[PDB]
């Protein structure tokens, strides 16, 4: 390993590939490292879903979700068990056990936090989910230039699309896709447009879809290499980074104090550039365990030297999920161009359509599959077919529906998966809430606790704020009552819930941007360039300053895009 | 991709990185095909459970367990859903549903069998267990000469271990260990003995264990390398292998037939030898697929020609399991050698030991590390440290307990983990009984209901049978119910129970071995190669014929180093 | 109508369950394969425990339950009586 | 008649309780009828439904139903977990 980079990079998410690939690509040479480990193959970081077993068995892909989902603060338990037996050892209290945090209050928490540490981060499972903000969720890259604010995000986003891979036509030829768009699409003629989920994907065959992943956005693969002779970067797994130097006069980065996890090494190493992309949770963790921000239980009367924002002012949405089974009168309009003869699995059957005909419902390539299902699998009960792909459906967030919606099937099921019901029929609804960002919403770290690495505990006090976080989230709720109606009725075992606060895995701001760092209440300004400080910049949802209700990811890559400009404006590649 | 091979290996788990090690080692142009995926790190096939995460989270290894456990035999459900919306969809019958298979009668499964497919197969999940069996428990090698059968036996075995790094002294320094040992020692006093389950791992660190794998048998990389420049090896991820096509006059296998599930093309594989370790199910459903055994439902009046004991003779253990919670007595015995001054918390309290003093009852390692526990964590209020592994503790398999049993904490939890507990106080007790292996008992796959990779549908006839196998299962749960309570009470949600039968995944005799084809009810002889086939081999558990309570994988990797053995006199490698 | 129930309404539940017997319970299909081995096991699901072999239990009312004691079920409902309108009746 | 079991950690105070019944058309097909061989624990006529509810009016009201109390009860609360909207038994 060097001593010295260009530019070096902590966390090998999708946001840390964002800045790889832009600097890569300029000629920098680039260090990354990641706390975790390569486990996705061949492919470094590639999405965990792409196997061929995983897509054929894809109500096994929960327990992958969960197995790299670390919570981020559990508070202490107080389940009472009295039945063990007198014989054996029991404590008098509830005392700290078993990783729990004991500064946390379990009441303001985001229970369902959690973060993965694996080289590609989250986007080795997460759901590739990749819509544009409107303007109402978005942060300000021009102010009192609506338009020029506009052409900027634009310009980024449909980069970041190209990163990516984002589309929203692999699910374009499913039955059960088109069945609930165009239900829908009808039902809401003129008040509401639906759409396929913009999709970071892409459908290698009509079984197997190529979900995109960290992998997609740069191959993590060290240079210089035959295919990148000229380019120059080190991936580094399993090391902890654990704190960046300050000047004296905080004005720059001296060196970054990294833990190699195998050998136990403890190193500083050097760069003209330090860009932390570790996570909502985690850079802000870096940056109070480097003297950003303050240590310890909020105290106002001890107001931080720098960064007074970091982990104020912390967003996660509200969550709302329900799972539906279609109604018969979708199912039978299935069917409805079809010419049925005959009782099924007897030689008179037939199942017949007209090609072509205007008063046909459904398009030919549906009535054949129909036809083909139903003629070579006579014994079921259903028209669609066994290898349908799942529904893909939204109508994004408008004024008058101010949430998110995905509307399908998703690997990420938080319930036992139901057997009973023939899966063809269940529909999921999940909607997502945009919540007000707060000041006394906190990120903070224990002075005393520490976590499994040996850094300062992470803390919530966190509540969905009162007003219009709260109405919203409540009207989401009956909204989704109301459109899953139109499809089907609830799934015992899936009726409507909120989630667990912090489930959504969503957080922004907890290490926001903004223009100016005391008007704005803010801790980066719009180059994703830390207030003060010529070299260090952050990457990820912790950007986002807005309420925001869809993912945000797409609009975090476009932010370290910008960023990225103002790199390649402001610091000389070393020469090869 | 060649066409021709000298060897082709159809699976990559341990039993057929076996047959890799061996016959590339010798000079074979070898390929080897699995029908899943690289996706487990860099060392191809390796154990998942070697990440510093899972280590430092090992409550989360279970989902890695469970998301590569794909059911073998789930009936048809008939569970009733009376509250759905009088609008949804409504079965009027129960009708074949969720991949659900019809023959399978509820009554009569191995509910819990299920099957992995990722490169390194079951080995990348397992717990690593690698006891050799007895006489009692293990099939014959060498007819009317015991000391000879037993030195054949001596040879094989510890090859194998030595190909695994099987060891006894990994967790020798474990204080929980160590206090669960001496206990039950004691307790058994000239009755049973007690020792460390022997384990496939070598220790790296004290919080590390690098645990094996197909990986640590055969690297898996292909070949010619550097570090093997004259070898020759290919692996081919992805590929289902579906049939071997059997020469008119069954005396040989002529190509093996292969799905390459990427590109979605079938080809024809050549090779001199054909060597089948596609684990206990699917060995046996190729060779169903390919003309040997009898496809569909069993019907003696038309019995097959080919091996027609293949599919019967079924055998899988019965486990009982509960967990404990660590007595008081054994608690306060942990802290027996120290001197307690003060009381805690100040910079006044103070634990010592004397090195070395006659009345000690645990050795200096164990105070040293309990003192430093005491004193660096003065709220906590028990006395093992929190870095402290596990137990590993059994009593092996004999004549006045015949059962394995496997005393400690593993990955592969049943149920929820309970956090109200103190997870230094809980001990896993998993019992196993053998199985006396019956005609009746079979695996047998439809010729009318297709798996996820289109091929014939696995179903069981089983139960365990009457007499000693049933009489022994019931005094085994006794047994375990006497035993823990040696060392605590049963954990409220760990209550002592049977577990779904086929859970344990250590089926075997689906194709079994003996000297005889008829008189001993057979599909190989003792060099694992398929009667009447001059180049047809099977590796695996599915090859034992006996009743075994130990965990079979080792003595199955013995078979196979003896099949090789044959395999090398036999067949000469093609010229480099 | 006792002074301790509407001091413990959460437990009057307890007494409406206790006076429901169910009227057509249909043949129970539940999967247990954890018995032990030398438990007696059924090989079928045959008729136990009361249930009706007549009862399809996809066509059925299951929360349909009858109540015999002095009072019937005006022993412990719930003492709603509105009026039917036109709408609803005879 | 609660219908699960009692929560505790909600101040009763703050519970309201939802109930909506839906009318059903009288369909001759719907049917009460008793076994010839099958008897009851009184050694009567074993009880047997056979029912659903009706197609069209009955089972489109029925969902209507349930929308229309997801939509009022939302005026007063939000659902309390483990009492979640849901049909009950037949
Ligand atoms: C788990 C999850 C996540 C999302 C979806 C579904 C599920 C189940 N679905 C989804 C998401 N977002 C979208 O916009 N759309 C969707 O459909 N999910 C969220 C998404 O997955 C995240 O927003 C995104 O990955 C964040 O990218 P990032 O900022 O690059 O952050 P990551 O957490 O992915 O990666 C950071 C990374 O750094 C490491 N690390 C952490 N601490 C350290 C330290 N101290 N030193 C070194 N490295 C560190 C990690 O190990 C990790 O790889
Ligand atoms: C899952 C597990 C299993 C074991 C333990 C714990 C758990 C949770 N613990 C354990 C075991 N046994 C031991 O002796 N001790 C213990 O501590 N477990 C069982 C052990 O894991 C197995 O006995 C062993 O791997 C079997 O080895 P194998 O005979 O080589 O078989 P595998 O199932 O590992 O590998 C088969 C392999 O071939 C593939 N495949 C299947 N079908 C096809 C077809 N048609 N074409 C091509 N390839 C195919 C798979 O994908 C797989 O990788
Ligand atoms: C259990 C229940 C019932 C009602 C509500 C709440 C609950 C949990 N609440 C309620 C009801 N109705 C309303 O209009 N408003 C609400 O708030 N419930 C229904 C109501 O309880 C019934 O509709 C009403 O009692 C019916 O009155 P009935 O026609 O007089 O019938 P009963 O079932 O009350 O009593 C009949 C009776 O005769 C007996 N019996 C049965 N078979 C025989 C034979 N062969 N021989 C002799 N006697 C027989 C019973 O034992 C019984 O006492
Ligand atoms: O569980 C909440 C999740 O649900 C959906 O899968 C979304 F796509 C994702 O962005 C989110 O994290
Ligand atoms: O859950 C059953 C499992 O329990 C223990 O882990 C044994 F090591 C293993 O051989 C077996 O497969």
């Amino acid at each position: 390993m060097d001593i010295k980079y260009d530019v070096v990079i902590v966390g090998s998410g999708p946001i840390g590939c964002t800045y790889a690939r832009e600097l890569v690509g300029a000629g920098y040479k680039v260090a990354m490292f990641d706390i975790g480990e390569i486990d996705s193959g061949l492919k470094i970081g590639a999405h965990k879903k792409n196997t061929v077993e995983y897509q054929k068995n894809i109500d096994k892909f929960v327990n992958v979700i969960q197995g790299q989902l670390m919570s981020v603060s559990v508070p202490v338990n107080t389940l009472v068990v009295d039945t063990l037996s007198p014989t054996s050892w029991q404590a008098s209290t509830f005392f700290v056990r078993n990783g729990s945090n004991p500064e946390q209050d379990p009441l303001r928490n985001l229970s369902g936090q959690a973060v993965t540490r694996v080289v590609g981060g989250m986007s080795t499972h997460w759901t590739c989910a990749t819509p544009r903000f409107d303007r109402e969720q978005r942060p300000l890259l021009v102010k009192d230039d609506a338009d020029a604010d506009d052409a900027e995000w634009d310009r980024l986003y449909t980069k970041a699309e190209s990163y990516f891979q984002t589309g929203t036509d692999q699910f374009k030829e499913s039955i059960r896709h088109n069945l609930v768009l165009n239900k829908l699409t009808e039902e809401y003629k003129g008040q509401r447009d639906f759409q396929q989920i913009p999709l970071a994907a892409t459908r290698r065959s009509p079984t197997f879809v190529e979900w995109s992943s960290a992998n997609t956005v740069f191959d993590l693969q060290n240079r210089p290499n035959t295919d990148a002779p000229e380019e120059r970067f080190n991936l580094f797994p399993a090391v902890a980074c654990e704190r960046v130097v300050r000047n004296a006069l905080n004005s720059e980065i001296e060196s970054l104090h990294i833990h190699d996890l195998i050998s136990g090494d403890r190193f500083e190493i050097k760069a003209d550039v330090y860009v932390l992309t570790a996570g909502a949770v985690h850079n802000t963790q870096l940056l109070v365990n480097s003297g950003f921000g303050q240590l310890g239980r909020p105290n106002p009367a001890n107001p931080p030297e720098l960064l007074p924002s970091l982990g104020s002012y912390i967003t996660e949405q509200s969550l709302v999920f329900c799972q539906t089974v279609m109604s018969t009168e979708l199912i039978d309009s299935v069917k409805s161009d079809m010419t049925i003869r005959g009782t099924p699995g007897e030689l008179t059957y037939s199942v017949t359509y007209t090609p072509g005909a205007s008063t046909n419902k459904h398009p030919d390539w549906w009535n054949e599959k129909v036809k083909n299902h139903m003629m070579q699998h006579q014994e079921d009960p259903l028209p669609i077919p066994f290898e349908d792909p799942e529904p893909q459906v939204t109508t994004l967030f408008q004024p008058s529906h101010p949430w998110h919606t995905q509307i399908g099937r998703d690997a990420f099921s938080y319930g036992a998966v139901q057997q009973s019901i023939d899966s063809r029929l269940i529909v999921d609804w999940r909607f997502f809430g945009r919540t007000e960002p707060k000041e006394e919403n906190k990120l903070w770290f224990s002075d005393k606790i520490t976590d499994a690495y040996n850094m300062p505990q992470p803390t919530f006090d966190f509540r969905f704020p009162a007003g219009r976080t709260s109405k919203e989230a409540e009207d989401m709720m009956t909204d989704m009552c109301v459109m899953s109606a139109k499809i089907g009725g609830f799934l015992p075992g899936s009726l409507p819930q909120f989630m667990e606060p912090g489930l959504c895995l969503h957080l922004g701001g907890t290490h926001r941007m903004g223009f100016d760092e005391k008007e704005d209440n803010c801790c980066v300004n719009t180059d994703s360039r830390v207030f003060g400080f010529k070299n260090l910049f952050l990457g990820g949802c912790g950007n986002i300053p807005t309420a925001y209700g869809a993912n945000p990811t797409l609009t975090a890559m476009s932010l370290a895009i910008k960023s990225c400009e103002y790199i390649k404006q402001n610091f000389t590649p070393s020469p090869f």
